[PDB]
């Protein structure tokens, strides 16, 4: 922390997509950088739907919802079902219950990115003013994985359970995508999360790249999996 890793092959993965990207990896207390645009690692970007992790923690901690509540499609969904889908009404609904005031206090207490939420409680993560670096994101998700955020242990466990993405060969991959696509240029794509390896060890990641509208949403996962293989993390 914080050093370029062995980055030969991974830089070429990003080059092949004709876009700039970084992958930050945090093991215990040590952070390595990979990709073709390493300066992105300490550049601030809007978090986009990666903020849903923190919205859920704040909402659950403050009893503004619970994991069994059904949000009406006015499909009907729980908070957890909505985590992995596009569900801005649901997370937007939650943000309104929290309210601008409690949201700003919580974001300040956690110290997430620039910790600015402005005056519009239901879109500050999508269009600004809140911004965060990929290094900060990996640090945040590492803390969540290890139950070290200053929230209830049970709330952290319940949000972690919402983030399982894919699993294979005894490895579990947890995380959250984001894509700030509308109202923001250049577009920014996130995939932030962690690997739990078969013996229990945790390796956290934050992928951050420039997106274009013609890209498939799976490009983030594709680049992540290739890179984690190269690094022997999976
Ligand atoms: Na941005
Ligand atoms: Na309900
Ligand atoms: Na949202
Ligand atoms: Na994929
Ligand atoms: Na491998």
């Amino acid at each position: 922390q914080i050093v370029q890793g062995h980055n030969q092959v991974i830089h070429q993965y990003f080059d092949e997509k004709n876009t700039s990207g970084v992958l930050v990896i945090q093991t215990d207390k040590k952070i390595n950088l990979y990709g073709n645009a390493l300066s992105r690692a300490n550049t601030e970007y809007v978090p986009a739907s990666t903020f849903k992790m923190l919205n859920a923690l704040i909402g659950l901690e403050n009893q503004k919802t619970d994991i069994n509540e059904i949000f009406k499609w006015k499909k009907d969904m729980t908070l957890g079902e909505a985590m992995k889908l596009s569900a801005v009404p649901v997370y937007q609904e939650l943000a309104r219950r929290i309210g601008l005031d409690l949201m700003q206090k919580e974001v300040k207490r956690i110290g997430f990115g620039n910790a600015e939420i402005g005056q519009q409680v239901d879109n500050f993560w999508l269009v600004g003013p809140l911004k965060v670096t990929p290094i900060q994101e990996v640090e945040f998700v590492s803390q969540l994985a290890h139950t070290q955020l200053p929230f209830s242990e049970k709330v952290q466990a319940n949000v972690k359970n919402m983030l399982l993405l894919e699993e294979s060969n005894g490895y579990k991959i947890f995380g959250k995508t984001g894509w700030a696509a509308m109202d923001i240029k250049p577009q920014v794509g996130w995939l932030t999360g962690w690997v739990e390896q078969p013996d229990g060890k945790i390796v956290a990641f934050a992928l951050n790249m420039e997106m274009r509208s013609e890209m498939p949403a799976s490009i983030r996962n594709e680049l992540l999996m290739k890179s984690l293989k190269q690094l022997n993390i999976i």
